[PDB]
């Protein structure tokens, strides 16, 4: 599914056990995610999903959920 997808490229990313990749979890306070990595991940969700998160957009997304609401409101599933 879209969320296992994301989830998965977020346990590449920062190394963190899916156990705490829950919907409300912080990427920086709750899965550690340094500023490099928030670029990083931003990157990746972009590339995978094939659309586009703007800068504003992008300050935006806090949390695991920000990303797979966000997403499911780009793409199919
Ligand atoms: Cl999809
Ligand atoms: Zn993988
Ligand atoms: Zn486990
Ligand atoms: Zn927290
Ligand atoms: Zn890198
Ligand atoms: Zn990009
Ligand atoms: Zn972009
Ligand atoms: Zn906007």
């Amino acid at each position: 599914s879209l969320e296992e997808r994301v989830k998965e490229i977020i346990a590449e990313q920062l190394g963190v056990e899916k156990e705490k990749i829950t919907p409300e979890a912080k990427f920086v306070e709750d899965l550690g995610a340094d500023s490099l990595d928030v670029v990083e991940l931003i990157m990746a969700f972009e590339e995978e999903f094939g659309i586009e998160i703007p800068d504003e957009d992008a300050e935006k997304i806090q949390t695991v959920g920000d990303v797979i609401n966000y997403l499911k409101e780009k793409v199919g599933g």
